[PDB]
C-alpha cells in the first residue's frame, strides 16, 4: 500500500537534488560561460556543469515512478534515455575530472609544459573527446533497457533485459565497477598522493584554491556513488530468491538518490569554498582562477 | 548440394586473404617489431599489422564452413569467438587509423607540439586504448552469437540471437559507429591535410602519408558492400525475396570486407615499388619512416 521508508527518503533526496541541481548548476553555467572561450578552469567547471544539468532533467520521471511504485508511464523512448542520463552523468563526469586531474598535475610538476602549451583549444578538444567516449559507454544501457508488461500485481517496468542473466549482466556490472569507480580510484589516488606531497613538501608551490575545489569534487564522486556500485555488482551475483537480493533490490532507489548527489555537491562545495560579495560574483572567483598568467 | 556461385567466389577470396593476409602481416610485424621501440609509424603500422593477422586465423573454419554448406563442427566457443575476429579486425582497425590520422594531422598544422610530445610511449599508450576499446566493442557481439540445430535437413548454424524496433537501432547504431561516422570524420580531416599539402610548397605530402591515405580508402573500399547489406536487411521482411538475395551473399560480402586484412602489405609494396630492393628492405622503407628528425 505505502511507501517503504527508504523509497520515500529516496524521494527527498531526489527533490532536494533537483532543486539545488537545477538552479545550482545553471548557476554555474552562466558565471563560467562567459569566461570559458580563455580561461581553462572555467572550461572544466563549465562541462562539469553540464553534465551534472542533463542528468537532473531525468530526475522527475524518476520521482513520478517511485511514487507510483515503479510504474513506468512514459514509453519506450524515456525508458531507453531517461534512465541513462545518470550512467552518462558518470562516465561524463569521471572522465573530465580525470582530464582536470592531469591539468592540476601538470601544473605541479611541468610548469614549463603548461606556459607554452595549455590553451583554450586543447581543453575544448578534451572534453568533446571525453563526451564522446562517455556517450559511447552509455550506448548499450540505452538500448538494452525495455518497458515489460507484468500481472500480477498489473505493473510497467521499465528495466535492463538481458536473456543470459548470468552471463551477461555481471559482464555489464563489472565493466561499469572498474571504469567506473576502481580504476579511477586508483590512478586518481596516485594523481593525488603525488600533488599533494609535492605541495605540502615544497613552501615555493603553493596550494590554489582551485586544487581544493577539485580534490572535494573528487573525493564526492567516490563518496557517493560507492553504495550504488556495491549493490549493483552485488545484485549481479546474487540468485534472485535470496533475502539479500531483495533487501538491496529494496534499497535500489536509495542508492540511485545517493548518487545523484553528485549532480548537486559541485555548487555546495563551490559555495563554501569561497566563504561582501554576491553568490554569483563568488562562484565566478573560485571558477575562474587562472593557474597561468599572461597578461 | 554444389555451392552457389557467391559461396565458391567466397572460399577463393577467402584462400587468398588467408596465405598474403598471413605471411604478408607476418612479415610486417617482423620488419617493424625492431624499430617499434623508437619510431612511432613503426608502431602504428605493426599494431595494424597484428590486427589484420588476428582476422586470419580463424578464416580456415569459416573456410571449412562454407565447403559443409555452412554446417558448423567448431562448438559454442569458436562460434562465439571465431566469426567476431573480423569484427575486432574492424574497431580496431578504425580506431588505430582514427589515431593516426590524427597524427598525420598534427604533424601538418602542429609541429611544434609533435616536437615535444610525440614520443613512443604515448603512441604505445593511444595503442593500448584502441585495443582495449575495440575488445569492448566486440564483445556484445560475440555474446549475441550462437549455435542453433536444424533437421531439416539436419545442420549446425553459427548465428546471432526479437524486437523488430530494438534491432534496427542496433543496426543502425552498428553503421554509424563502424563506417559513417569514422567516413565523415577522416573525410573532413584528410580534406584539410591534402588541401593543405597540394597549396604550400614548403608542405611535403610525405611517403607515410600516402601510404595512409591508401589504408583508409582501401577500408571503406572493402567494408562498404558488408555495411549496407546489414543495414538493408535490417529492415527487410525475411518473406521479401530481396531479403533472401541477400542471405546468399553474406560469405561473398565477408570475404570482400576480409581482404582489408590482406591489402595492407599489397598497399606497402605498390608504394614501395612507386617511389622506386628485398621485400623487407622496401616494407622497411616505406613502414619505419621517421617524421620528426633528432
Ligand atoms: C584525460 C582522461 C584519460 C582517460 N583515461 C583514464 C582515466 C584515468 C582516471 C580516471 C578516469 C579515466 N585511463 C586511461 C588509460 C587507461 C589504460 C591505458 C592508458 C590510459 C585513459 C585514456 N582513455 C582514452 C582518453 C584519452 C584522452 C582523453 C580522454 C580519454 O578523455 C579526455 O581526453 C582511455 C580510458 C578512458 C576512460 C576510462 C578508462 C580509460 O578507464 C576508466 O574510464
Ligand atoms: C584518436 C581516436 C579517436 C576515436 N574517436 C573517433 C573516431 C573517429 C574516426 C574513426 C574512428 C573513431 N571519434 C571520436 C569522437 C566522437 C565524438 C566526440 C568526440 C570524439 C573519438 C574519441 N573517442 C575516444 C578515443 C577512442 C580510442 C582511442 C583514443 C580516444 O585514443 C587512443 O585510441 C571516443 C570514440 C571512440 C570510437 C568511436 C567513436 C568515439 O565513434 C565511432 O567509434
Ligand atoms: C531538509 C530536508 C527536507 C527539505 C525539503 C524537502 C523537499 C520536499 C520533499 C518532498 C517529498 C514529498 C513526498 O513524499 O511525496
Ligand atoms: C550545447 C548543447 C547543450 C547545452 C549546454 C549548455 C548551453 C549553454 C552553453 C554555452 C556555450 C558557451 C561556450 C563559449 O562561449 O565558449
Ligand atoms: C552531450 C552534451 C555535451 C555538451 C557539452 C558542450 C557544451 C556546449 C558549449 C560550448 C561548446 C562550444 C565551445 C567551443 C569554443 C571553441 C573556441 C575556443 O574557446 O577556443
Ligand atoms: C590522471 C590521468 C590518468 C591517466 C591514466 C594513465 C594510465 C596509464 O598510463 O597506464
Ligand atoms: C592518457 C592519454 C592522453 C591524456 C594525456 C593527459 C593530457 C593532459 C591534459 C592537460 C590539460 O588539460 O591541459
Ligand atoms: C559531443 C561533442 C562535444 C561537443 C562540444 C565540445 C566542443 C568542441 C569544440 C572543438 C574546439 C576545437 C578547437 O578549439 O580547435
Ligand atoms: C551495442 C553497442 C555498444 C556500444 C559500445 C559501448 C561499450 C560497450 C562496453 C560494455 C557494455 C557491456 C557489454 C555489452
Ligand atoms: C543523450 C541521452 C543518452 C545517450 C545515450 C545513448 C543514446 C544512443 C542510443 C540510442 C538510444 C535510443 C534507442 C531507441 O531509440 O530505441
Ligand atoms: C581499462 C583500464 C583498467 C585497467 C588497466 C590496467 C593496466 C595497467 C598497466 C600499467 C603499466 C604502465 O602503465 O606502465
Ligand atoms: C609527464 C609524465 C606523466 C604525465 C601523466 C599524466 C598526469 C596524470 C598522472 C597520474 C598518474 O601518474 O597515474
Ligand atoms: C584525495 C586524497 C588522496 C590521497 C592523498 C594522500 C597524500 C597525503 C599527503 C599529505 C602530506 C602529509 O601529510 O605530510
Ligand atoms: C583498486 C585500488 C583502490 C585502492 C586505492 C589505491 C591504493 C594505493 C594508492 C596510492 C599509493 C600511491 C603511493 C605513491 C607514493 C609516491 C611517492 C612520492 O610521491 O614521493
Ligand atoms: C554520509 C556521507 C556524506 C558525506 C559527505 C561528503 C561530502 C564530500 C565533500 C568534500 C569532501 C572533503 C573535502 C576535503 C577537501 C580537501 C582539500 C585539501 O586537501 O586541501
Ligand atoms: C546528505 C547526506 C550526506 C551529507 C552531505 C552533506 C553535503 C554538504 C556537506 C559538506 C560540504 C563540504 C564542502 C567542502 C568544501 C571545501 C572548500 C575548500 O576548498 O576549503
Ligand atoms: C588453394 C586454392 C583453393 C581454391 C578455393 C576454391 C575452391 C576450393 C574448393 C575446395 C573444396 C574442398
Ligand atoms: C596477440 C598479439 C601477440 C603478439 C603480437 C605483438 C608482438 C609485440 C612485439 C613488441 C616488440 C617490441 O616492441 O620490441
Ligand atoms: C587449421 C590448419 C590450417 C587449415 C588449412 C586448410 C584446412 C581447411 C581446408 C578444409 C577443407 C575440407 C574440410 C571439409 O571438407 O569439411
Ligand atoms: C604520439 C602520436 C600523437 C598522436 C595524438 C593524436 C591524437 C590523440 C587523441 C587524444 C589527444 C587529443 C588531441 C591532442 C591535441 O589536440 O593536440
Ligand atoms: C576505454 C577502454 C580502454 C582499455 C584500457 C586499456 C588497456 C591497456 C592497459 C595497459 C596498457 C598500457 C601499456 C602501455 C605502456 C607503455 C609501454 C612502453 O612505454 O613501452
Ligand atoms: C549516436 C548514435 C545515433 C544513432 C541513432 C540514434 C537514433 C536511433 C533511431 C532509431
Ligand atoms: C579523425 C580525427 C580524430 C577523430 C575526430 C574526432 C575527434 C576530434 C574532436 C575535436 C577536434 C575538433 C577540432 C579540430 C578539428
Ligand atoms: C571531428 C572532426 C575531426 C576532423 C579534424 C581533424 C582531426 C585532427 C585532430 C585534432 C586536431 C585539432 C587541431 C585543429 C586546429 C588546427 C587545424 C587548423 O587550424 O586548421
Ligand atoms: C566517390 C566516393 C564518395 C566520396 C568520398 C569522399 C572522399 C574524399 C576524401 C578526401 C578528398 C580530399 C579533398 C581534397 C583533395 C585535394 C588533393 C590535392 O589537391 O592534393
Ligand atoms: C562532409 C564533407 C567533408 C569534406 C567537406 C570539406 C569542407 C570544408 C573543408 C575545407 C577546409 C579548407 C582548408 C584549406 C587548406 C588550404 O587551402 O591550405
Ligand atoms: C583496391 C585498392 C583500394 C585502396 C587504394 C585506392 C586508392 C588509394 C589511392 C590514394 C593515393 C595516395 C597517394
Ligand atoms: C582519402 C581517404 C578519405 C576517405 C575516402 C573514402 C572514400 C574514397 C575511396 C576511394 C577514393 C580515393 C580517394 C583518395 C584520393 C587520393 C588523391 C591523391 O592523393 O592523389
Ligand atoms: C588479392 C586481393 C584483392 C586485390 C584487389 C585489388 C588490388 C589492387 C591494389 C591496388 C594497390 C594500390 C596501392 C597504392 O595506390 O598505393
Amino acid at each position: 500500500n505505502t511507501l517503504r521508508v527508504p523509497d520515500i527518503l529516496a524521494l527527498v533526496i531526489f527533490a532536494v537534488v533537483f532543486l539545488v541541481g537545477v538552479l545550482g548548476n545553471a548557476l554555474v553555467v552562466w558565471v563560467t560561460a562567459f569566461e570559458a572561450k580563455r580561461t581553462i578552469n572555467a572550461i572544466w567547471f563549465l562541462n562539469l556543469a553540464v553534465a551534472d544539468f542533463l542528468a537532473c532533467l531525468a530526475l522527475p520521471a524518476l520521482f513520478t515512478s517511485i511514487v507510483q511504485h515503479h510504474h513506468w508511464p512514459f514509453g519506450g523512448a524515456a525508458c531507453s534515455i531517461l534512465p541513462s542520463l545518470i550512467l552518462l552523468n558518470m562516465y561524463a563526469s569521471i572522465l573530465l575530472l580525470a582530464t582536470i586531474s592531469a591539468d592540476r598535475f601538470l601544473l605541479v610538476f611541468k610548469p614549463a609544459w603548461c606556459q607554452r602549451f595549455r590553451g583554450a583549444g586543447l581543453a575544448w578538444i578534451l572534453c568533446a573527446v571525453a563526451w564522446g567516449l562517455a556517450l559511447l559507454l552509455t550506448i548499450p544501457s540505452a538500448l538494452y533497457r525495455v518497458v515489460r508488461e507484468e500481472y500480477f500485481p498489473p505493473k510497467v517496468l521499465c528495466g535492463v533485459d538481458y536473456s543470459h542473466d548470468k552471463r551477461r549482466e555481471r559482464a555489464v556490472a563489472i565493466v561499469r565497477l572498474v571504469l567506473g569507480f576502481l580504476w579511477p580510484l586508483l590512478t586518481l589516488t596516485i594523481c593525488y598522493t603525488f600533488i599533494l606531497l609535492r605541495t605540502w613538501s615544497a613552501r615555493e608551490t603553493r596550494s590554489t584554491k582551485t586544487l581544493k575545489v577539485v580534490v572535494a569534487v573528487v573525493a564526492s564522486f567516490f563518496i557517493f556513488w560507492l553504495p550504488y556500485q556495491v549493490t549493483g555488482i552485488m545484485m549481479s551475483f546474487l540468485e534472485p530468491s535470496s533475502p539479500t537480493f531483495l533487501l538491496l533490490k529494496k534499497l535500489d532507489s536509495l542508492c540511485v538518490s545517493f548518487a545523484y548527489i553528485n549532480c548537486c555537491i559541485n555548487p555546495i562545495i563551490y559555495v563554501v569554498a569561497g566563504q561582501r560579495k554576491s553568490l554569483p560574483e563568488l562562484l565566478r572567483e573560485v571558477l575562474t582562477e587562472e593557474s597561468v598568467v599572461r597578461e
